[PDB]
């Protein structure tokens, strides 16, 4: 069969992916521009993400079509178009790694997040990552290439001039760079780091919740210790454990709630040190009405805020998971080409399937924000309507 027929399916799919990559991610950046709520440090890395995704459809996908033809070109010119996609991939890894750290800081030290990260500090980090993304992605340009040993038989076959080579990815980019330098160090290592970061995120989130239910049980169980106590000392051991638990749960409406609770504990605590048993048991009963009007409000506002931060971390973890699933097949084919010389090279239909699968990651991101983030979903509607 003619080669152009099989190539017609590939180019059409490649362009279809490019259209969805530009439209979807432009819609994300326009939503962040309009909405005031969507303007925060976490979303700036989201825009830095969608920035690279647009550049895939505008440059990387057109580049990938041009390489598929094997057109004649100078080895370094062919080297830039083949390595530019490596810059955008490294940009996305740094962005995804920044989001995981951001969500880790917000859940580990909530009362220090606003003092730690700001807008201007985040904007600088984006610049540093993008500069490093060019450096890593264009390392073969600095001399780690196969230009010194060009395929001459393939060049004269298509009648390339002197200094020109048949432009193909595996022909100009060394596989050791792609396996050791690119895959292992630059791709696999940061991906494993995100897995560890997200593991600590979900660990620290649930541990604060046995903490929330533990203080709630320390407050409830010791009330029944006072209700059936015999002596003045037994009420003291129950009130002192509640007083420490009351001070542990807090760390205007929030402050005044404990002002009545901890105060009423001292009202009964002083009556216990005097020896008055019955008057202490009555003063402790006042704590129940204070519990149903202030404490249970904070038990359930804390549970609500922690659940919304876990929902945000789950949504961000999906973006990293979809990045790993989309790119790994294209990387493992590089591992087979490099490590196993006895193996027959992966067929052309599979190579086409792996490339488009790596490109699909540009489209999948805006669908996740709409399905998982409520603020993004509402903002998309008003841009579509008008
Ligand atoms: C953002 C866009 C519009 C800016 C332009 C970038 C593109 C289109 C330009 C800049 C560098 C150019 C490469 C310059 C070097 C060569 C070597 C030659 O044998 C074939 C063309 C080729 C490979 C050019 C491809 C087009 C190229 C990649
Ligand atoms: C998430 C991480 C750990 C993924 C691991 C990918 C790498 C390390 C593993 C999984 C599949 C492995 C390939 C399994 C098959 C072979 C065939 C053999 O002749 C050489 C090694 C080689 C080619 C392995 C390379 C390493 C490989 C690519
Ligand atoms: C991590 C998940 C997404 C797994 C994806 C499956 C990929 C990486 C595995 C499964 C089947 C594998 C193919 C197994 C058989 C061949 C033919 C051989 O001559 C070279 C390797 C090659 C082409 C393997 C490529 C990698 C391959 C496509
Ligand atoms: C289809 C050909 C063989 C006739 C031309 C060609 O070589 N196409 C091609 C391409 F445009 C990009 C890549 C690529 O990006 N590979 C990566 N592996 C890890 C990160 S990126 C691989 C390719 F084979
Ligand atoms: C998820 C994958 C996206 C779905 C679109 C898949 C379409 C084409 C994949 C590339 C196949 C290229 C054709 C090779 C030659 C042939 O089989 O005729
Ligand atoms: C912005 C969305 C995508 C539309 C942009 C147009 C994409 C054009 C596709 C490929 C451009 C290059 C085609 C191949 C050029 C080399 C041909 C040759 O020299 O034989
Ligand atoms: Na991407």
């Amino acid at each position: 069969a003619p080669p152009i027929m099989g190539s017609s399916v590939y180019i059409t799919v490649e362009l279809a992916i490019a259209v969805l990559a530009i439209l979807g991610n432009v819609l994300v950046c326009w939503a962040v521009w309009l909405n005031s709520n969507l303007q925060n440090v976490t979303n700036y890395f989201v825009v830095s993400l969608a920035a690279a995704d647009i550049l895939v459809g505008v440059l990387a996908i057109p580049f990938a079509i041009t390489i598929s033809t094997g057109f004649c070109a100078a080895c370094h010119g062919c080297l830039f178009i083949a390595c530019f996609v490596l810059v955008l991939a490294q940009s996305s890894i740094f962005s995804l790694l920044a989001i995981a750290i951001d969500r880790y800081i917000a859940i580990a030290i909530p009362l220090r997040y606003n003092g730690l990260v700001t807008g201007t500090r985040a904007a600088g980090i984006i610049a540093i990552c993008w500069v490093l993304s060019f450096a890593i992605g264009l390392t073969p340009m600095l001399g780690w290439n196969n230009c010194g040993q060009p395929k001459e038989g393939k060049a004269h076959s298509q009648g390339c001039g002197e200094g020109q080579v048949a432009c193909l990815f595996e022909d100009v980019v060394p596989m050791n760079y792609m396996v050791y330098f690119n895959f292992f160090a630059c791709v696999l290592v940061p991906l494993l780091l995100m897995l560890g970061v997200y593991l600590r995120i979900f660990a620290a989130a649930r541990r604060q919740l046995a903490d929330l239910e533990d203080n709630w049980e320390t407050l409830n169980d010791n009330l029944k210790v006072i209700e059936k106590a015999d002596n003045a000392a037994q009420v003291k051991d129950a009130l002192t454990k509640m007083r420490a638990a009351a001070l542990d749960a807090q760390k205007k409406d929030f402050r005044h709630g404990f002002d009545i609770l901890v105060g009423q504990i001292d009202d009964a605590l002083k009556l216990a040190n005097e020896g008055k048993v019955k008057e202490a048991q009555a003063a402790a009963e006042q704590l129940k009405t204070t519990r149903n009007a202030y404490i249970q409000k904070y038990l359930e506002r804390a549970r609500s805020t922690l659940q919304k931060e876990v929902h945000a971390a789950k949504s961000a973890a999906i973006i990293a998971g979809l990045f790993a699933l989309c790119w790994l097949p294209l990387h493992i084919i590089n591992c087979f080409t490099f490590f196993c010389p006895d193996c027959s090279h992966a067929p052309l239909w599979l190579m086409y399937l792996a490339i488009v699968l790596a490109h699909t990651n540009s489209v999948v991101n805006p669908f996740i924000y709409a399905y998982r983030i409520r603020e993004f979903r509402q903002t998309f509607r008003k841009i579509i309507r008008s």
